[PDB]
């Protein structure tokens, strides 16, 4: 029944100064929360994945766009919440390692087992295990895979190649980083060569680039990746306009769409954060980014053009989305270009809630792969690392502090984070769990065996 | 009825290395939580809260005490959760301060109205506005208050003096920083006077030292606030051993034990985290603290006379522990302080459910004021700010770091952070929510009014 409610307005009901005036709650929600819980069968799954969105990156990104009594619209409105762990294993040892990268946090929610970092689709051993989209392909459900990221990176690679190493973008480094997956020794292939393999029925994208490589082996051998969709029948867009123009999507006519050459541009610009920024420097406004092409698709665009071709599948679909710069830019010590991209995902968590609520039988999930550097501090603060200010929607100043790496890059951190779902079997996201839960709960949902 | 359940064991299951083997979860939880929904009236409410524990503080603790597949039968056994925010206001501006301390949000928790940071009880007016506790005692309820700090501190202070600076421990400073809340100048009176003015049936914690001052007008003027409490029917107990004959307290015979001049000893021991600690100093292995004398009781054994006590009254409790110092040894950078600290907290958790489980009709919460500075960081890492190495009990190393405070002190940070519950009412945590909501969960659930 579309009797399942999703958050309708969890913002400050009045005066933040006044008594009550800060209250997010309006009543009791042990009756709401009773009728969000159902173990019904899930005939669709849409999985949003924030790359390094903790807790942290989450409350700076409100502060900033909506103020500090605000509500993410789509963010914000999931009924059910929980926090989940998501260490990884070290290599040799098979003891935990306490931070995780893209590579061995994206393979646990999609085989359910826990991997050394820069290993997709393969546990500590190095045996392959099949990903959630691959048992989605099998038992008939249509597949998609979204990302503004480049589609070979660690997080939309995780769920159609079993590498060792992340960096085996395309037919040259995987012969020096992978030879084992190599081709030409009778392996399966680089990630690019194995996400053709996968035939999943929509990805959108960037990584063009790899694409130009030509292969080494096999019946393709000497065409570039680019000529090979095209001769396998995959269908290539590289615009809005082209994107919207597509009608179909499936095992016959499977979409690809290729937007950038690297990972598709930010949303917003803004400098970075320096050494005493914030008592040096005066407070910053993000403004939209003067690079961004007018014709590049937006995570919002692409994820609703995705959902409208695979509904058509009768027996469902299964999609993951994924706002992949919040973390880029989080390495990068760039608050502006951070907070953007995280807008940026909650436009698109918000047509997923849409399709959502309107279909009735769809299991929505939204989280992070594990949590980053940034941290939102006093305005006086005097910090070792990189700071800036900004000018919240509030009307007040925001300091951010990135102070966990003296090296070029910002690291991640492993604190527990939030996970939030709506739908049916929602449940089973409440409370403690672990990354690879997340495999299990979806799986179950779906039905697949 | 006793049939509500708590979270029995969310450890990993088996072979972390293993598929399934990191998973926490059995089965689906869609019944086993539409059987903690319940919107019954509470009898009870027993509000524990970790000073600065931020699910980073959690996570860390649980990596090192129990190791990364691990689970705090306390801490995490609570099945409901959430994720709430903490902002306070600018005094002039009456704008958001996205960074409160400990004044401003646990007066938030207890008035229901936001205020400015160093506020204890009124709102940025300098209006006061009754907290849970004077309410609880109104409608006839018993009432404690317990703490491992100065029971003058932020936290236990917030739930029964009303202040416009929390330094206004005694007479003394009184006089000099609140003026208008000086009992000379015909104020309600130091936060130490208006505590033995509240009267709670009992009160546990620190801050001897400022009981050792006189009052300068009223009634008991010429006498330290200590004669008061004894002119006044307070029993004092020192120690253990006084604690535990103890057989009574109620309005006639309140209970009063200050177990230290200022705040309680920690429990852990080990260096302070250093720059380049992880990479030039060993591992540590934090060891029990040798000035901990056996007779200065402990958080548990504190929860669990309290609520012996507390429990007699037909009517009903309202109860609020807390572990301070997380917060203050995570202020002091010293991981080992500040894990022993979570430890003790959560040892208090377990008794609180444990009463709760058996009881049927107590609501028991578990959260923090603000997060903190401590970040979960990989071993090699080349941090800026200060850093150590731990030896957990996984037999890993597991690094931490402070980077937001070149100062002696590391900061506060902004970060929404976990709230859990278990019990009558327990369903409006789940979802976003402000701490400001917390203090009218509380009063609906024992239909205060
Ligand atoms: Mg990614
Ligand atoms: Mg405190
Ligand atoms: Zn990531
Ligand atoms: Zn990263
Ligand atoms: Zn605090
Ligand atoms: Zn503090």
């Amino acid at each position: 029944t579309p009797e399942m409610p999703v958050l309708e307005n969890r913002a400050a009901q009045g005066d933040i100064t006044a008594p009550g005036g800060a209250r997010r709650l309006t009543g009791d929600q042990t009756a709401a929360l009773r009728d969000s819980l159902s173990d019904k069968p899930a005939k669709n799954i849409i999985l949003l994945i924030g790359d390094g969105m903790g807790d942290s990156e989450i409350t700076a990104a409100r502060n900033y766009a909506e103020g500090a009594g605000g509500f993410f619209k789509g963010i914000d409105a999931l009924p059910l919440t929980g926090q989940y762990t998501h260490y990884a294993l070290n290599k040799k040892t098979g003891k935990p390692d306490y931070v995780t990268d893209g590579a061995a946090s994206a393979t646990a929610w999609s085989t359910g087992v826990k991997t050394y970092n820069g290993a997709l689709g393969v546990d500590i051993h190095e045996k392959d295990h099949p990903t959630i989209l691959e048992m989605a392909k099998a038992a008939g459900l249509a597949t998609g895979n979204v990302s503004t990221a480049e589609l070979q990176d660690a997080t939309p690679a995780a769920l159609v190649a079993h590498v060792t190493s992340r960096k085996c973008y395309g037919p040259s480094a995987t012969s020096e980083k992978c030879p084992g997956n190599a081709l030409e020794k009778g392996g399966k292939g680089s990630i690019t060569e194995q996400l053709l393999n996968a035939r999943a029925d929509v990805t959108l994208g960037g990584g063009a680039k790899t694409f130009a490589e030509t292969a080494t082996a096999g019946e393709w051998q000497g065409k570039t990746l680019r000529e090979q969709a095209q001769a396998r029948g995959y269908q290539l867009v590289s615009d809005a306009a082209s994107l919207n123009s597509v009608t179909e999507a499936n095992q016959q006519k499977p979409l690809l769409g290729l937007f950038a050459d690297g990972n598709m541009p930010v949303r917003w610009l803004g400098p970075k954060a320096t050494y005493h920024g914030n008592i040096d420097k005066p407070a910053v406004t993000c403004t939209p980014n003067p690079q961004r092409n007018d014709s590049v698709p937006t995570l919002a665009q692409m994820t609703d053009k995705a959902i409208e071709l695979l509904s058509k599948n009768e027996k469902g679909f299964f999609l993951q989305v994924e706002g992949a710069s919040i973390d880029k830019q989080d390495h990068a010590a760039n608050p502006c270009g951070q907070i953007g991209e995280t807008v940026d995902l909650d436009e698109a968590v918000q047509r997923a809630l849409e399709f959502a609520k309107k279909e009735g039988n769809t299991l929505v999930i939204v989280t992070a792969d594990h949590a980053h550097a940034s941290q939102i501090v006093a305005p006086d603060t005097k910090a070792p690392g990189l700071t800036q200010a900004l000018n919240t929607k509030d009307g007040a100043v925001m300091v951010m502090s990135y102070g966990n790496s003296e090296e070029d890059s910002q690291e991640h951190t492993g604190s527990q984070l939030r996970i939030a779902a709506y739908g049916p079997h929602a449940a089973n996201v409440v409370g403690l769990t672990d990354q690879t839960d997340l495999f299990y709960t979806m799986k179950a949902a779906l039905g697949l065996k």
